[PDB]
């Protein structure tokens, strides 16, 4: 039929920036968790470049991006593939790589997106889900679901 809507919820979102009822009793998440299946496309939010690539225990496989700006920097975990590599220029909306669970113990597949200024860890961090409410396809600028 050529019309129809439901009231079914939209955002994806599950963990958000600040604290992290997971902990046993205090404690933050550093950045913003997405419930996305293995192989969704993840896609650059904003114009930028990778700067690293590696795997670790907690995140899994680790996209790397720094932006044109000069003091941002982007982390991207449990990830399964890459579509882009070290040095490699990006754009706002280019596929960087697909989500998967390569480093999450409960609560399911996810990606994790973490921003940061002036350098790169949780020290670091800045908060996102105020970055992405500006974005031309809000949060799903940073995915294909
Ligand atoms: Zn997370």
């Amino acid at each position: 039929g050529s019309k129809w809507e439901d009231f079914f919820r939209g955002s994806r979102i599950t963990e958000t920036f600040g604290k992290y009822q997971h902990s046993p009793f205090d404690g933050k998440h550093y950045g913003i968790d997405f419930a996305l299946p293995k192989g969704t496309p993840i896609k650059a939010p904003t114009n930028g470049k990778v700067t690293r690539i590696f795997n670790n225990e907690l995140g899994g496989k680790v996209l790397q991006i720094a932006e044109d700006n000069g003091e941002y920097h982007q982390w991207y975990l449990h990830l399964d593939k890459y579509n882009v590599k070290v040095g490699d220029r990006v754009k706002a909306g280019d596929i960087i790589a697909y989500s998967g669970n390569t480093g999450i113990q409960t609560t399911g597949a996810h990606l994790h997106f973490q921003r940061m200024k002036g350098g790169v860890g949780n020290a670091y961090a800045e908060d996102p889900k105020p970055f992405i409410d500006q974005l031309p396809d809000g949060e799903r600028s940073l995915y294909d679901l």
